[PDB]
């Protein structure tokens, strides 16, 4: 549908018209036309095909607006919008849309102060320039500052794990609204994409307009950006940008599919529907006018002749073909994970004692946890020395002797030197239960030198896992450049697993490289890189990444029980 695109065009025309001082009657009309298009559920094109008079049946649409709708549908543009855009720069439009600014203020700011961008606006805010204008006091100034921050965040993405728990807190409040029967966090978050834009929630309600009203008045809500009969966009006090859509309970499953996407996956499903005489919309699966499915997501897939497809697969990257042939991949599931294979302690830079790690693992129902403290070069420190590392192995063994399961694996995260040698000697490595190796320095070696360094590390016969291989930090450091085919092939041949480190700003291996590694036949190790017990919750992110990468429980170290894991670690591995 082009409804939302057209709603935006009319809204912008309204904003620009007011900036330019057009008739307030015309300004208000464009905003009413925008609301009508925003609220309209049926495709605008379907009413336009019925003619100009039918378009005029819509609330707010007169002869002028009807011709513009037809113009948009026939040409893809609206000349008036193009005309006003010539008079109103992109930066000034951005300024006027900041909550608390608006078009007439933006005009004064443009003419009088020279503000034609968010940049100048922020400069003016920060210096107190705006305080010398009428109608500007602390309440409005604060609204504008915050509005600017929300504007500047709108294109950007955050790590999934930075926002998932916050999104779930909002989900609890949405579910608790009287009138809401079911709700779910959808969009790219439900697909476990490692960075997310806005957050999208679907609600089932028989009273959708009233559900929207309850939603926008939740204690968590700071600013309402858009609101209508069945949808809203808000910003929370905590800064999260959130879209809500409401559907009737009979449509909930179709709404879940719609709001989860991806867009590419939904395109595939809509074609499959029409090819068998059905229509898939947000509201259901229909044969002619008859709704034949919609209440549950599995029912919707079934009506299209498909098994239910897990959200992390919904990227149009082979899952539709696999579903059509009744051969969806087996996927790793969170209950199959028997432990976390990279956690840190007070022996190095973790906050927790062995007792505290053990207690947390026991709560989680794990069989084991690998305590993998850093070698000295990781910490940019003097220790722990090789002698201390071995003393620690004995202490972890005594801890197991006195505690029992979940068993602690005595491990280390061993730095790879620039030349590919390792930061502990083999007499330490041979005694560790679990040897991880990783890059923590010289991130910008030429690709061929970084590759040689990693290959040399993988030659050491005591290594078990290549930890967080790219070393990326979301928002801070790009992945290292290396020939991952060469690295992964050597790891496979040597029997070294690659890690999916689900720590929220690592997410490393990323899904795409994990998909490559698993497809090449490697073993996989999941971890959270925990430095406090609250980080252990990130295992779900590592599992979601595995699902996106089509990874099953086969060749995942964490699905082995303790005895089988120790056997794997001690075995002659590789070719
Ligand atoms: N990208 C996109 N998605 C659409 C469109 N129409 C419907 N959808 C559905 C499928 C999307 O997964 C879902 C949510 O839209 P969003 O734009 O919020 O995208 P999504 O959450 O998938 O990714 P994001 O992390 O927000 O970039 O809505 C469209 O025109 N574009
Ligand atoms: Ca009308
Ligand atoms: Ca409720
Ligand atoms: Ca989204
Ligand atoms: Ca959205
Ligand atoms: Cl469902
Ligand atoms: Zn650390
Ligand atoms: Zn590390």
């Amino acid at each position: 549908m082009r409804n939302q695109e057209l709603a935006r065009i009319f809204e912008e025309i309204g904003l620009m018209s007011e900036f330019l001082g057009d008739n307030p009657f015309r300004v208000r009309a464009y905003h009413q036309a925008a609301r009508t298009l925003y609220d309209l559920d049926t495709p605008i094109e379907e009413i336009a095909e019925k003619g100009k008079e039918a378009l005029m049946e819509l609330p707010g649409v007169g002869p002028d607006l009807a011709e513009k709708i037809l113009e948009f549908l026939r040409t893809g543009k609206v000349r008036k919008h193009e005309e006003l855009s010539r008079k109103v720069p992109r930066g000034v439009l951005e300024v006027m849309e900041v909550p608390g600014v608006g078009p007439k203020t933006a005009r004064l700011l443009y003419e009088g102060l020279g503000i034609d961008s968010l940049e100048k606006l922020k400069a003016a805010l920060d210096r107190g320039d705006l305080t010398r204008l009428k109608g500007f006091g602390p309440k409005r100034a604060e609204r504008i500052r915050e509005g600017l921050a929300l504007a500047q965040a709108a294109g950007k993405r955050r790590p999934l794990g930075a926002v998932l728990s916050l999104a779930r807190s909002l989900l609890e409040a949405i579910r608790a609204l009287p009138g809401v029967e079911r709700a779910e966090l959808c969009g790219s978050a439900r697909r476990y994409k490692d960075t997310v834009g806005d957050l999208d929630f679907l609600v089932a309600s028989r009273e959708g307009e009233r559900a929207v009203e309850g939603f926008v008045r939740l204690p968590q809500v700071k600013e309402v950006y858009a609101k209508g009969k069945e949808r809203a966009t808000v910003f929370l006090k905590n800064g999260l940008q959130v879209d809500l859509r409401v559907v009737p309970p009979e449509s909930y499953g179709a709404g879940l599919q719609y709001l989860t996407g991806s867009k590419a996956h939904s395109i595939r499903l809509r074609a499959l529907a029409q090819e068998k005489g059905l229509k898939l919309s947000e509201y259901g699966v229909f044969r002619g006018e008859k709704r034949i499915a919609g209440e549950t997501e599995e029912e919707v897939y079934a009506a299209l002749g498909l098994p239910w497809i897990p959200p992390p697969l919904r990227e149009d990257q082979g899952e539709v073909e696999a579903a059509l042939e009744g051969r969806l991949p087996k996927l790793l599931e969170l209950p199959q994970v028997k432990g976390d294979l990279q956690v840190h302690s007070t022996y190095s830079d973790g906050q927790n004692t062995l007792e505290e790690l053990w207690e947390a693992a026991k709560t989680m129902g794990y069989r084991y946890l690998a305590v993998t403290d850093h070698s000295p070069a990781v910490r940019v420190a003097g220790g722990p020395s090789p002698e201390e590392a071995l003393k620690r192995v004995g202490e972890i063994r005594r801890f197991n002797e006195t505690h029992g399961p979940p068993y602690l694996l005595a491990g280390a995260e061993v730095d790879i030197h620039p030349d590919g040698t390792l930061d502990y000697p083999d007499w330490v490595l041979r005694e560790l239960d679990l040897v991880l190796v990783s890059v923590h320095s010289r991130f910008n070696l030429p690709k061929a030198d970084q590759t040689k360094r990693l290959l040399k590390a993988l030659e050491n016969p005591f290594v078990h896992v290549l930890a967080h291989p790219t070393a990326r930090l979301l928002g801070r450091r790009a992945p290292i450049e290396a020939d991952w085919e060469a690295v992964f092939q050597k790891a496979k041949e040597k029997g070294v697993a690659v890690e999916i480190d689900g720590y929220y700003d690592r997410m490393d291996l990323p899904d795409d490289l994990a998909r490559m590694a698993y497809g090449m036949g490697l073993w996989i190790s999941l971890s959270t890189d925990a430095h406090q017990t609250d980080h252990l919750r990130f295992m779900e992110l590592a599992v979601g990444t595995a699902q996106r990468a089509w990874i099953g429980p086969e060749r995942v170290l964490n699905t082995l029980d303790y005895e089988d894991l120790l056997s794997w670690l001690k075995a002659r591995r590789g070719v």
